[PDB]
């Protein structure tokens, strides 16, 4: 039914993670149509575990929360320099996936942010070149 859409999001997420040269990628969306729904990471690629399913974010909160609020990308080129390890609790995917750099971008459909696409590095691997101009190939 909608299994055809999961396939296509998942395949596209994997391909794009590898082609872009990232250790981790994820997509967050609102959990439900209930107009005070939280946001969860629904698809992942290169995950170490499934503790990301524990993350529940309200509008404005995490990486996904903030990008969905602002409509703007968020880049942390080095998590260690940018955030005290105690403050990393505000961005819980950092902790569950051991990310040392991240890029989170909005996914747009008809001028509305419908989700957040997150790319992550581990082990101090640096972010490859962020092509400013991109597309939402969906």
């Amino acid at each position: 039914e909608a299994i055809i859409e999961d396939r296509r999001f998942q395949e596209t997420l994997d391909k794009i993670r590898k082609e872009e040269g990232y250790d981790f990628a994820a997509i967050a969306f609102y959990e439900s149509n209930k107009p005070s729904s939280p946001i969860k990471w629904h698809y992942v690629s290169g995950n170490k575990n499934n503790r990301f399913k524990l993350i529940i974010l309200r509008k404005g909160r995490g990486l996904a929360g903030t990008v969905m609020k602002t409509g703007k990308r968020m880049v942390i080129a080095n998590v260690g320099l940018a955030l005290g390890p105690e403050e990393k609790i505000d961005y819980p995917i950092l902790l569950s996936e051991s990310l040392t750099a991240v890029l989170a971008v909005p996914l747009w459909y008809k001028n509305q942010v419908y989700g957040v696409l997150l790319f992550g590095q581990r082990d101090g691997r640096p972010l490859p070149k962020i092509f400013d101009n991109d597309d939402i190939q969906r």
